[PDB]
């Protein structure tokens, strides 16, 4: 239809404008802004350059192939406008990786030190994002796999010239990044979730009285056992996620072994009747073994943090691991599994880490936590606090450009996932699957890919209260004559 193509026009050349003064803008408002002239946005800047780029000189021909209804420029012309598109859209992704991993590593360094992360090679980083898509876009010049589509008035790389290509292009700079990027704002949800959900006016030692041998001497009395190294676990009975039974089978294996006599353990929860009988069977047979099927106060919980010598988190699944933290905020030393969440926050040096469902491994450990000495108890309990103090710390943060950057990503996403997955539909069998899929698909594909390279300008403008201040200053500074 006569509107059909008129329509693509629009779009492009509202892509053109929005693009070029709107990137220009971003580039500015780094360099202007103190506060956004951090190296960890030089990024940010190779990203604008990225897709301004596209703007100067492929679009407005595309844009000239609309009103031609055919390629009316050389070979040349389609050659290197097809490859500054591939030099763009491949180094956006690859620099939008750059910025995933550069604000993973930010939120790690702040949690480790007092000293402020500076992204130091940041810019030696970018210089190889270059080599590394200008590697990936330049072997198409020579296997002629860049030529012009009808259907979208552009030369862009076909899907159907060679399917091993079009494959290794969506694998390798779709699929491979997308993993990538995914992993990092998926870890800083979970640090941020775990900075937020932590207490240090509950947690705390300080409503503590006591020594901790002294409350340890007490706690037991009251439980009936003599002194001895004792061993806490906190959580519902249940088969295949707290894993209750993982440490039932290790209570097994500890109690025909000399050192058990020295092991007391604290078992708090409820759940599977069965598990709670199989629990009952050992605190019948063994007096170093106290079952707690009641439901204990916060208050209790934080008296027995700071009285146990371990907590053992048996856990096969544990997405945030708050138990751990809150354990660790009263000197509790934790035997946990290296499950994820909680391989976040137990360290080397703050707690002994365990492959989770398997009670050997968990009985070693337990006997490896026994044969530790008093001194080397006092050094582990102090690192488990300063653990726990480095997360609290990074509360009052503003954690709002986090969710720029995922935004500009889960865009990027929005905008390339159809034509990498008609990538593959084409790749699969290109003389079939050319005309099985659909032109409306297809044309809008490419020309929702085209209008990314104007989103992030806007995006910035949007969410990031900088570059939104600095977008209006500089406005008003070009605008507003000096008398
Ligand atoms: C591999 O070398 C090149 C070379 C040139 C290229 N130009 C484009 C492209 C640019 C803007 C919008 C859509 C596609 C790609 C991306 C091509 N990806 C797919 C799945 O076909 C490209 C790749």
């Amino acid at each position: 239809p006569s509107w059909l193509a008129s329509a693509l026009a629009c779009v492009l050349i509202f892509t053109i404008v929005v693009d070029i003064l709107g990137n220009l803008l971003v580039i500015l408002s780094v360099y202007r802004n103190k506060k956004l002239r951090n190296a960890g946005n030089i990024f940010v800047v190779s990203l604008a350059v990225a897709n301004l780029v596209v703007a100067i000189y492929p679009y407005p021909l595309v844009l000239m192939s609309i009103f031609n209804n055919g390629w009316n420029f050389g070979y040349l012309h389609c050659q290197v406008s097809a490859f500054l598109m591939g030099l763009s859209v491949i180094g956006s992704i690859w620099n939008i990786t750059g910025i995933a991993i550069d604000r993973y590593l930010y939120i790690c360094h702040s949690l480790k030190y007092d000293k402020l992360y500076s992204s130091k090679n940041s810019l030696c980083y970018v210089l190889l994002i270059w080599l590394l898509t200008l590697a990936a876009v330049l072997p198409n010049l020579r296997a002629g796999t860049l030529q012009y589509d009808p259907r979208i008035y552009s030369c862009t790389f076909a899907q159907s010239v060679s399917s091993a290509y079009t494959i290794a292009v969506v694998v390798f700079h779709f699929l491979v990044p997308m993993i990538i990027v995914i992993f990092c704002y998926l870890r800083i949800w979970i640090l941020v979730l775990q900075v937020r959900g932590i207490d240090c006016s509950f947690w705390n030692e300080s409503y503590l009285t006591g020594s901790r041998d002294e409350r340890k001497k007490s706690l037991l009395s009251k439980f009936g056992m003599d002194e001895g190294v004792t061993f806490m676990f906190i959580g519902r009975f249940d088969r295949g996620q707290k894993g209750v039974d993982v440490l039932l089978k290790a209570i097994e294996i500890l109690s025909s072994k000399k050192e058990f006599q020295e092991m007391r353990f604290i078992i708090i929860g409820k759940g599977d009747p069965e598990l709670e009988g199989w629990a009952r069977s050992l605190e019948e047979k063994h007096g170093n073994v106290k079952v707690i099927t009641e439901m204990l106060s916060r208050e209790f919980v934080r008296e027995l943090y700071g009285s146990v010598d371990f907590v053992i988190i048996p856990s096969y699944f544990e997405p945030f691991g708050l138990v751990a933290l809150e354990a660790m905020c009263l000197g509790a030393i934790p035997i946990a599994s290296a499950v994820g969440g909680l391989r976040d926050i137990i360290t080397n040096e703050t707690g002994i880490l365990v492959k989770a469902g398997d009670p050997g491994e968990l009985a070693n450990a337990i006997l490896k936590a026994l044969e530790l000495s008093r001194s080397d108890l006092s050094k582990f309990r102090e690192n488990c606090k300063k653990r726990a103090m480095s997360f609290s710390k990074l509360k009052p943060q503003d954690f709002r450009n986090f969710v720029t950057m995922f935004v500009v990503f889960v865009l990027f996403a929005i905008c390339f996932a159809p034509l990498n997955f008609i990538g593959l539909a084409v790749a699969s069998d290109p003389a079939s699957m050319v005309p099985r899929i659909p032109e409306w698909l297809f044309v809008a594909s490419y020309y929702m890919a085209y209008f990314n390279s104007c989103l992030n300008p806007i995006i910035y403008g949007l969410l990031d209260q900088n570059f939104r201040k600095e977008y209006r200053r500089i406005i008003v500074s070009l605008c507003t004559a000096r008398v």
